[PDB]
């Protein structure tokens, strides 16, 4: 004989952003040859009555990675490499309150001239070679 | 004899955002033969009454990833990589309040003259030969 | 002998975004032969009564992922890579509030003038050769 009663009383339940598996990364240059990992999420989340009995699961697994990086005659440049650049900012900012006035002048004077040639990610490369033969 | 009684009483439950597997990547460049990760979402959820017996589940598994990477001859010329150019300004910001004024004058005077020539991201690049064969 | 009672009163039940998979990935460049990682939403959600009996579900799974990578001779040139530009902005801005004014002068003046080149994704290559053969 088995027996499940489940009779909750106004069982107010919120799941927001449960169980959420991402794969992800950033590569900038690099010879290749490489793994990136897997993402897995496997909750078991319970509310009432769970009853469970002679089973058998999940068993025997494995995860076998293997990188075989075995190259022969490699001639490589790599020159000049940035992943990002955020929030470069240049400003003139006044903030003027006057809750009560009279007879009064303000005046608000911003210059800018010849401010900057390159705010960030300026990358220049001339000569390059991976094998270069020049013999004589 | 098996008995399930479930009566909740106004069970207000709500998901959001659950369970979201997101396999993704960003690659600038580089030279190939490689491998990303997945994503694998796998939640049990129950509310209620959950009864099981003599199963027999998610049992031999195998996860081999091979990356087999073995160029013989390889030249290459990798330059001016960059992944990205987020929030880049400039700006002469004024914020003036006056509530309450009398015979007041208020000026917001704002020039730019030869402010920048490029705000991000130049890329030059001149000479470049994976192989270079110039004897005599 | 079996019996399963779903007598819930007002269940308010939500599922948004939910079990979703999402397989994506951006590349820009690269030598190839590569493999991106695959999206599985797999969730188990359950309201009310379940029961399950010599069941015998999911076994044996494999997932091989080979990436081989076995060039001979590749020469190869990679040059000026960006994978976005994103929110780059100039601006004059004013904000200017007068709740109440009696025999007042307001004045705005903007003016811009030379005030950048460009605003960001500029790429220049001259002379790429893979292969050069310039002997004698």
């Amino acid at each position: 004989t088995h027996n499940q009663w489940n009779k909750p009383s106004k069982p107010k339940t919120n799941l927001k952003h449960v169980a959420g598996a991402a794969a992800a990364g950033a590569v900038v240059g690099g010879l290749g040859g490489y793994m990136l990992g897997s993402a897995m999420s496997r909750p078991m989340i319970h509310f009432g009555n769970d009853w469970e009995d002679r089973y058998y699961r999940e068993n025997m697994y494995r995860y076998p990675n293997q990188v075989y990086y075995r190259p022969v005659d490699q001639y490589s440049n790599q020159n000049n490499f940035v992943h990002d650049c955020v929030n470069i900012t240049i400003k003139q900012h006044t903030v003027t309150t006057t809750t009560k006035g009279e007879n009064f002048t303000e005046t608000d004077v911003k210059m800018m001239e010849r401010v900057v040639e390159q705010m960030c990610v300026t990358q220049y490369q001339k000569e390059s070679q991976a094998y270069y033969d020049g013999r004589r």
